[PDB]
């Protein structure tokens, strides 16, 4: 409603571009670097330090170190996805649990209709109607990372008062093979 729109007025629209050097080798980044798909099996890519080698993750190219920013992700009719923000300084090699304590502030969908935070423990989110487009808001100085349905402005989750000192990236994760990609709205 009017509340989420005038919120949007106070946050700078970020132009998020996926970074192919960060993407786990099971992921494909599109030619326009706005969408991500999965491959049936891993591609042959370098194990460069930037790359997630266990988690099925990819980062934006640009990080945030101050200010208020937002971007929007077309999740569409996908059955599975997770999105949010992570530290520049997360562990990219080997497994770490994707939780706030490890520098991941994410939420998403599993099995078509189970929305959750990747808080520790996870928290189940009851969304009266499924989002097609998710708005992600970052306020670096307050420490808030929030998720909204970008069409009706309805709130999905906020991580409040996080203690940020680090650069933060947009992060995206997909586990499934589906016909619909995960796509950044410009």
């Amino acid at each position: 409603g009017a509340y989420n729109e005038a919120k949007k007025a106070a946050f700078k629209p970020a132009d998020v571009i996926l970074d192919p050097k960060t993407a786990n080798p099971i992921l494909l980044v599109s030619e326009d670097q706005r969408s991500v798909q999965r491959a049936k099996e891993p591609q042959d890519l370098p194990d460069n330090p930037e790359r997630f080698n266990w988690h099925y993750c990819v980062l934006g190219c640009e990080s945030f170190i101050s200010g208020r920013h937002y971007w929007e992700v077309e999740v569409g009719d996908r059955k599975e996805w997770h999105i949010g923000v992570c530290s520049k300084n997360v562990q990219r090699k080997g497994w770490v649990k994707m939780t706030p304590e490890n520098g991941f502030w994410t939420m998403g969908l599993t099995d078509g209709n189970k929305y959750r935070t990747l808080t520790e423990p996870r928290t189940n989110l009851k969304l009266p109607k499924p989002p097609k487009k998710v708005g992600v808001f970052l306020d670096y100085e307050t420490g808030d990372i929030s998720f909204y349905n970008a069409v009706d402005g309805s709130h999905i989750h906020t991580f409040l008062d996080v203690s940020f000192s680090e650069a933060l990236y947009p992060v995206f994760r997909i586990l499934t093979l589906e016909p619909t990609a995960l796509t950044i709205c410009p």
